[PDB]
């Protein structure tokens, strides 16, 4: 309710408005055409969301009163699937139409190459999520949940769990207030989510491997992080 409000305050604050879309690099025809820049714009799209999204889960009331070392974690093991998340509901992917948070616009074929086949995975998700019709208010609740979920390596897991549970009881009240069939497939996007960010990694340890050009520390961090071996 006023959780409901800060949730959605924080996640309209992460993004740019509708004014401040940029469509100046955007080809609604891409020519026929991986090279040293594709790698480079893959890493610097991502990057461009780590800022971001710090700063809007230091938002989620409760989540500065984690641990700072179960902030990191979260933040650092969220990041790939965050990026999705936000990527693919602020896209439009009936136009193959990536919208990036600083406003960027760029069209599929302009990414594809950076991103590899992931791309196609990305858009087909956000399709998906696109039909469900999914309101700004359980958006921003979901968003939250992607974040503040188990992770191995936590020092209070009980109290990530509890601001989980909080903050899932205020998605449901919010389901219930606007219409459990709804809210099992909001939530069913979730382990959706996390497999495809698999690929994410996939995309990375083969872009580490044929090193055009390595990874940016933080983004290196982050892959080797959130490799369990």
């Amino acid at each position: 309710a006023n959780l409901l409000t800060s949730l959605v305050r924080a996640h309209l604050d992460s993004g740019p408005s509708t004014a401040k879309l940029d469509y100046s690099k955007f080809q609604e025809l891409v020519l026929p055409h991986e090279d040293a820049g594709d790698v480079q714009q893959f890493y610097d799209l991502l990057s461009g969301s780590l800022e971001v999204i710090r700063k809007w889960a230091e938002k989620i009331p409760g989540f500065a009163e984690l641990s700072p070392a179960d902030q990191d974690l979260l933040l650092e093991s969220a990041f790939l699937e965050l990026f999705i998340w936000r990527l693919a509901y602020r896209s439009k992917p009936g136009e193959g139409k990536l919208i990036f948070c600083s406003g960027l616009v760029l069209h599929r074929l302009q990414c594809a190459r950076g991103f590899g086949d992931w791309i196609d995975s990305i858009l087909a998700f956000s399709r998906s999520l696109h039909s469900l019709l999914v309101d700004v208010p359980a958006f921003a609740c979901l968003s939250a949940l992607v974040l503040i979920t188990d992770r191995h390596g936590l020092q209070e897991p009980r109290r990530v769990e509890e601001l989980q549970n909080r903050i899932a009881s205020c998605l449901k009240e919010h389901v219930a207030a606007v219409a459990a069939s709804c809210l099992s497939r909001l939530l069913g996007k979730l382990p959706e989510l996390r497999t495809l960010c698999t690929q994410g990694l996939q995309r990375i340890f083969y872009l580490k491997l044929e090193d055009l050009v390595p990874p940016p520390p933080i983004i290196d961090k982050i892959f080797m992080d959130t490799l369990p071996f």
